[PDB]
Order: C-alpha cells, then structure tokens, then sequence
C-alpha cells in the first residue's frame, strides 16, 4: 500500500501573520495562532517524517488584511513559494483585482502550478493568459505520480471581478473530461482541488467518476473527527465520506479558514490507485508550535512597508466623524453614515434596464463603531485612525433578507432602547422612523428603502415578502448582537472585503468627505 | 496738450470667442458680439488713427468657459500677447488655480507687465514669485511716459485660491506709497489699474493723491454717456467723475464684462500731467466690426482641442439622470440633486472650530435644467452631454440671504404650482415640506437647513433673521424666474465658476455617480 499525506489550506484570506483565536489581530502572543511562519514549522516537521507529501491550497489566499491592500498578491506568491506549495486552485477572491491583478503578482510569480479546469478565456485575453493556469497537473510524488485537477466557483463572475472574457463553466461538466483525460495518461491517483464550497465538493465526490479525494474551500468548512481542539464547531467528520455513484468511498476535506488549521489527510492506495482507507484531521496551529525564525524575520521585514502605509494620509475629512457610543448607540451618527456610504460605494455592479446597482442598502450595529475621528489633524485620515474605529478584523458582507426579517432587525435595534447597547443600527439606503412609545417589537412605524430595480433610485416602503440585498458586517450576518433572525432567516451570504479596507478605499476615492446627520433615522 | 487714449477691458472671463448678446454661446452670427478676433480689429483701427494709445486689462481674464478649463490660462497669455496688451492688473479669478496656476500659464508667458501693489508674498513663495508681478510699471507712450499702478481686491483670499503665503493689503494703504514713489521718478501721469470694484475705484480716485485716472473691474460696471447701445443699463456716466480730496477731477472707468465692449477714454494732459479734460465711452463690439481673419483662424485652430475634450468621458453615471421638466418642475429630481451636490462640492473651504464648510446650501430653479442624461451609453458623461442640460453659459454664484428671504423664495417656488413653470426649486443641504392645500404664500410647512457653524453637519429649522450662504445660478441671483426677492434682499453676491465646469469637475472627481431622489423635497 502506497500512503499519501495531503496537507491543505483554504481561504487563508491574507492572514500572513499569526492571528488571535478568532482570526483578528494578534494581541496576546501566548494565545496567537496560524500565520505562515508557524505553518512553515509544521509543514517542515511533517515533510521530515512522512515520505509522500503534497501541500495544496484550495484558493482565496487573496483579500483580507492590509497585506493584500499593500502588496496585492506579491505577498501570496512570495510566502507560498517559501512554504513550497505543490499546487493551488484559483478561488473567487483571486479575481478581486481583475484578471490583470491575478496574472501579475500571482500567475507569473508562483513557483507551483495554479489550477482551474472550468474557466475558459476568449478575446485577446485568451492569448495573454494561455498556459498561465492549467486544468490539471501531474506531479511526481516519491516514485509515483498524482494528478490534481482544479475548479473555481461558477458564482465567481457575480462575486468578484473576472471581467467579460472569462467564462466559468459548471464544475462537474468541466471536470469529467479532464479526469477522463488523466485516465488516458495512466494516471490512477486523482485529487480534485478546488474552490466552490463543501456542498459542491460533495457533488463532485459523488458524480465525477475517477476522483479519489476532494480538497475544497470557499465555505470555510470545519470538519473534525473527535473532540474539536478549539472553538470551531465541526460541520461533519474529517474526512467526510461520500459514496460515489460508482460505489467507491471518496473522502472530502476542507480546513476552515484564515490559516488557523493545517488540513492533514492520509490516504492509502493500492497498486491500481484505489483508495484502501483514509484518515486524519486538521491540525490546530496554536502557540505550542514555534514560528519558524527565518520566515518570521522575513515577515517582519515585509511589515515595514505596511506600518509605513498605515500612517500615510488616505484622504481628508472636513467634519468631525462622530463614532462616539453616546451618538451611534442612540441616534443617527455621521460615522455610521460614512461607513455605510463606503459599503455601498464598494463593488458597484450595474446592469442596464435591470438595476442601477445590485445593492442599495446597508446596516451596521452602532456597537461595532469603536472610535470617533477628529478632523483637526489637518483633516488627515490614516489607516491607523480607521483601525481604532474598526478594530475587529471583520468584513462587510452581502446577504439576502426578506423584508420581514429586516423589519424584525429594526425592531431588535430599539427593543430595549436607552441602555446604550450595541445593537442600535446605523443605515444607508434606508429611512426608518421609530415610535419608542410603542411596545417593544412594534416600534418601527415607517421603513422605506432605496429601490435597485429602477433607473432612478428612490425610496419605497419595505415589503414583507420581498428579498433585499443588504451589506452588513460579518458579525451581524452570523447573528451577533442578538440579531439571531439575520443568521436564521437569510437566504444567501457572500463574504466581502475587510472592513477597514472598504472605508479606506472610499476615503481615497472621495479625497475629502463630509458625511452629515440627515434624517436616515428619526423618532416620532 | 498731450492726449492719451486708454483702451481697456475687464472681467473678460474666458470669452475668447464671440458670444451671443447676453455673453453666452454664439448661435446667430449676425447678432454675435465681442471675442478677441473682433477686439483685435477695433484696437488695430484705433492704433492706426490715434498717436498715444495704451491697451490695458483690469483683471479676471481667467475663468468662464471651456477655454480656461482646457488651456488653464495659456489661452490668456497667447491671445493677450497677440492683441499686444500694454499692461494687466491681477484680478481675484487669476488665483482660481492657485499661485502655481498663475505663475505658469500667465506670469511667465505674458509679454506685458502684470501689476498689483497690494499683494505681498513670504515664505518660499516670495523667492519663487519675486519680480514676476510688479506694484507699478512706467511705460513710454509717444515721447512721454505714463506710470501704471496695479491693485487686486483685498477680498481675493475669501473668493479664490491664493494660498497662505500671499497677503492682500488694503488697496488705498498700499497704493499711496507707490504713487509717492512714482512722483519721485518725475512721473506725473499716473493710471491706477486694478480689480476691486467700482465702489473701491471711486474711493481710490478720491483718496489716493496723484492718481489721474482709475481703470477698474470686478463689479462688471457699465458706464455710459448718452443713449446705451445695447441692453446693459448704465450705472452712471462714462467717465464717472470723482472730485478728489485734493480738489482735482479724477475720471473713473470700467467696461462691463465678457469682452462685449472696448472701454475707450481720451484724456488731455497739460505739461505738468494735470488732467485738462477727459471724455469717451465703451465701444459695443457688435457684428458690424469684422473679426480679424488671422486671429479668427488662430482661434479656430485652438478650438480643435476644445472640441476634442468636449466629447471625452468625464466619468460615468449608473443611474438615469432625470432632467426632464415633468420631474424637475414638479418634485425632487435626481438631476437637480446632482447639480446641487456638485455646487456644494466645488470650492470647499474649512476652518477648524469655525465651520466644517463655508457653505452648505444650494437652490436651483427646475427650468434651468434643460435635458436628462441617459446612462445607457456605457454610463459615459461628456461635457457635450452636460451642455444640453446646462446650455446658458451661466455661473454658480454665492449669495448671502436672510432666512426670511429664502422662505419667500420657497413660497415663490410653489406659488402657482402645477403649470410646469420653471421656478420650482431643486435643492441641496435643505429639507423642505410643502402643503399645497394652503394658500399661495403660506405653503411652506417645514424648512430645515444644514448648519455651517458645527463640526458635525445636521439640519436645523431655518431662522427668519439669520443669514445663510447659498450657492445658486447667477440667473436666480439676478432675480430671474420672478425671484425678485433674491435680487432685492441679498446682502452679498460673489460670482463663481461656469455652470458646466462645476458639474464636470464633480463628475471627474467622483468617477461614478448615482444621485437618488431621497426626500429633500416632500409634499404633505
Ligand atoms: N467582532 C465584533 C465584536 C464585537 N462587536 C460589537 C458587538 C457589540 O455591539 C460591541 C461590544 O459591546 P460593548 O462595547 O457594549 O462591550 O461590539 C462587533 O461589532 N464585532
Ligand atoms: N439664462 C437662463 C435663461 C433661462 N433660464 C430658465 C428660466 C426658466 O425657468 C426657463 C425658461 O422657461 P421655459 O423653459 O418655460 O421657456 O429657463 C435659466 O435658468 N437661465
Ligand atoms: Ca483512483
Ligand atoms: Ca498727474
Ligand atoms: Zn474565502
Ligand atoms: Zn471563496
Ligand atoms: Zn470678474
Ligand atoms: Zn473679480
């Protein structure tokens, strides 16, 4: 029996440095986790001990911290090269800076094959990108070979910025011919590595004949066999076993997100590339594992430009930006307005005759706003100032909510109004009126929202059964601040850019900002 | 007796081409007027016939049409050089593009002296600008000499962009020492040429001993002796005679604006530079005077880059920009909102602890809006598209209005509502509610306006006695659309940038716009 050890990461999302336990800035070293230096240590230990090792990444290295802001994927090529990744599948966020922002920093600099079988190019882009990513790669491992076939979420054109000369085909339709092609090269050991989410990964396991193992991403899925080592709650066993339509047992794995774990799966194969068995579990990269000193020092050197950048002027405010709790927890505050205006301004997508913009509405819990910004420093705003206001390392995500759900959110906003609790909502694209003299749960007396299906944006009454796209913090999408109805009733949830990045981009675009308190929220 | 003929222009405001009768785009050639080609013809005729001629400009060549937008004052140097101006005084608008935007295009390229006695520099600017403008110049004319001393409105730092290293001193205080200095050079014939307005010009005539003639600007003053040749109504005789405190008769002249007239004054001087008499009148530059073919052809060559520029993308809209009369004459329309947002965004001036911005409020008569803009041309907006919306060649000006006046304007807005008349107001920085069921004159039921003296902008009720700064079309400032109360009751009026330029600058800044109908105007 020939044994393969698959080490794998997915949705690292620019967590090049070690993080806190919930994947934000590392504050208390003794409780910090992940980062590429620690991952280096663990990979190097395993590669010392085990004969046949592949280190794979299932996409979404791009986007998530100031690393990506400053280095735009050059940090991904550099550190992935240093860790000697064996292959990577493209994810949705690898198109965030467009095709050009993928070809250069990543495709041209990676020292390992980057894979996707279901993306095809045309127009002049076809010539520019030809051969710079591949449907599959056959890799020598020990004395054997392993084929790896890649795939990328077919939703990518709605989520990111691939442009109009890339077509994203159905994953299963695209993969089958490639796997058939591998069979014809006498490749009998096949990994599907790709970035479409656990539910798609299971379908690939079931339906794509010849696939031996699926290594996936995109859904931040945590799989574990046994007691969970940290706070993530498993979505299922590791590996998750799919019974394929050809009656094989196909293991499916993922390793959460943010570089906190190193996926580790051992597969025993017989002479004909059939899986005898497979077992393993993600490894929690906690502080018991030392950060490799060399990679740490290189990280520290790369961090000099980030620190520099963090204190430069992004743009100016001519107004005090009132992020005080005494305002933002009690009434409309102009810092809430700025953040929402920035959320809506980020990622505009228009379709003639269809929508002026795909999203028009924003909500933001006042407790998420953690500082004002003073305008009397020559009006300068820096990334560091924005980090005081938004210090949690979160994202601004897009969800789809029924009107009824959002009406419940706005009742929750004021259900125990007056105690300075964090749940009071700042808004954009929404005009709400409350009457606090009404019973809790019945205080929203007017709730109008900006149309999307219109050529001229205007405000209409919220409709209980209609589904609205809303940008809001990942904190709220996950039901924080007691917004359980959002978590439980949302119909879709896509993760977006890092919170600070969204606001900094808007400020840099606008050059000079002056958000006002203008009657988005009123009390009768 | 030695006779001097002073030809003079002021406040030409970028009217390099011939104009209509009210100084807008020339449509019907047979009724077009001014422009530098026609002015060339007239100046050349007078210089053939009269021995001792100076051609002077009293400032504000900068700003007013796409000429200045594209060529940024290089068109001023070029054409003023071609006409062989003898001297020019700096006006307020010559600082519109900052000190750098004056030094280069104009100061370094003019082939005539540029004058101002009351502007002084310090810091590193003092070294950069030293000698590039002068307090005075002594010019040979025939066998004699004439001293010309310049001055510039002391209000310039509030009106334009001179920066903090220029100090603008009181005009009379500054001029006296210079005129004293000219006396000590045996210069007995002295013209004060400068840019502070007719009322200041009269005070200079009265108070600055040794000044023989004042040639002024800034107030667009039309002076005429006899029947007016066109539609401008004279503010007084030409020349206007001031009796100086030394008991001389000092003629004061101006020649309206926009290059429509050539000021022409003849002064007879005795042996000791005393004015025996003076007489003349501005010459209407109507179509009876041919445009000089050579200057016309040069104008036509310069116009190629303007036409090119006029069809380039300034930026994009993702919304239909509803400038239809059926909207903008009846209710809030998003094109009205865009224009007002652009008016407020233009010329931000902040003072810590004093005001977030000097102005927060805009009104715009719906009849001034003359086209929508369709977003389905790839969202592109061009200068040509903006010229369909704003075709009158007007400016967006700043006035100071009491609350009572503005409440009267808003009653006028709806006094005969429902007939699609042009006076209905689009707004910015104002939340108005009307109740059309009330009697005319009593229909405004709520009128809230954005504070200026505040660090966080918010809306407060309008106060009848308080004075508000409002940006609005020069059309309205002059009482158009029956807004007689604005003309009659305003406390101050400063003329700003060309209407199209203001909107194009904003669109270029924003890159992608999406103005909404959002409840700035409501009906109860
Ligand atoms: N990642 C996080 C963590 C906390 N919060 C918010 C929830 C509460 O509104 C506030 C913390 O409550 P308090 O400031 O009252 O301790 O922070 C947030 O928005 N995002
Ligand atoms: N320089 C000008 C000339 C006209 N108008 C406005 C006044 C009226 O609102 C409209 C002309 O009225 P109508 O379109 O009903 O003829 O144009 C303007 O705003 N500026
Ligand atoms: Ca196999
Ligand atoms: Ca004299
Ligand atoms: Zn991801
Ligand atoms: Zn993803
Ligand atoms: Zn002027
Ligand atoms: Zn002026």
């Amino acid at each position: 029996p020939w044994e393969l050890t698959i080490l794998h990461t997915n949705d690292v999302h620019s967590r090049l440095e070690q993080t806190s336990e919930d994947s934000s800035k590392c504050v208390d070293a003794s409780r910090c986790m992940g980062g590429v230096a620690r991952l280096f240590t663990k990979v190097q230990q395993i590669r010392r001990a085990e004969p046949n090792v592949l280190l794979l990444d299932a996409g979404d290295q791009y986007q998530g911290t100031i690393w990506f802001t400053v280095y735009k994927g050059a940090e991904v090529a550099h550190f992935m090269n240093a860790l000697r990744y064996d292959a990577m599948a493209l994810g949705n966020h690898e198109f965030d800076n467009g095709v050009e922002g993928l070809i250069e920093p990543l495709l041209k600099e990676a020292k390992f094959p980057i894979l996707s079988a279901n993306i095809s190019a045309s127009g002049p882009l076809a010539s520019q990108i030809s051969g710079l990513y591949l449907p599959y790669k056959v890799l020598p491992v020990g004395d054997e070979v392993v084929g790896i076939v890649g795939y990328t979420s077919k939703e990518t054109p709605f989520l990111s910025n691939p442009g109009t000369n890339l077509v994203f085909e159905d994953e299963i339709t695209a993969l089958q011919p490639e796997v058939d092609k591998l069979k014809t090269l006498n490749v009998n050991k096949i990994i599907a590595l790709g970035h479409s989410g656990f539910e798609m990964d299971k379908l690939i396991a079931q339906k794509v004949r010849g696939v031996d193992v699926v290594v996936g991403g995109h859904s931040n899925t945590f799989l574990y066999t046994g007691n969970p080592p940290s706070k993530e709650v498993p979505a299922g066993k590791y590996p998750f076993i799919v019974t394929s339509d050809d009656g094989r047992k196909v293991p499916v794995v993922q390793a959460y997100a943010f570089g906190k774990y190193l996926g580790y799966l051992k597969i025993e194969f017989d002479e004909r590339g059939n899986v005898i068995s497979s077992h393993g579990n993600p490894i929690l990269l906690d502080s018991s594992i030392p950060e490799d000193p060399s990679i740490k020092a290189d990280i520290n050197k790369w961090r000099i430009k980030l620190d520099d950048y963090s204190t430069q002027e992004l743009g100016k405010t001519i107004v005090y930006l009132d992020g005080s709790s005494q305002s933002c927890r009690f009434r409309e505050c102009n810092m809430g307005n700025l953040i929402c205006d920035a959320m809506i301004n980020n990622n505009l997508r228009h379709a003639d005759e269809m929508f002026w913009n795909h999203v028009s509405m924003c909500i933001l819990n006042g407790g998420g706003i953690r500082s004002p910004i003073d305008e009397r420093n020559d009006g300068t705003i820096t990334w560091e100032n924005l980090a005081a206001v938004l210090p949690f390392g979160g994202t601004f995500d897009l969800v789809q909510l029924k009107g009824s759900t959002l009406k419940k959110a706005f009742e929750h906003s004021v259900h125990r109004y007056g105690q300075s609790t964090g749940e009071f909502l700042q808004v954009g694209g929404i005009h709400v009126v409350y009457d606090l003299s009404r019973k809790p749960g019945d205080r929203v007396v007017k709730l109008d929202v900006l149309c999307t299906s219109c050529r001229v944006p205007s405000y209409d009454p919220l409709k209980m059964d209609e589904v609205y796209k809303v940008i809001l913090p990942n904190f709220l999408a996950n039901g924080g601040d007691g917004f359980q109805m959002i978590k439980d009733e949302l119909l879709r949830h896509d993760s977006g850019d890092q919170d600070i990045n969204v606001v900094s981009t808007y400020i840099s675009k606008m050059k000079v900002i002056y958000p006002a308190v203008e009657g988005r929220i009123k009390f009768s």
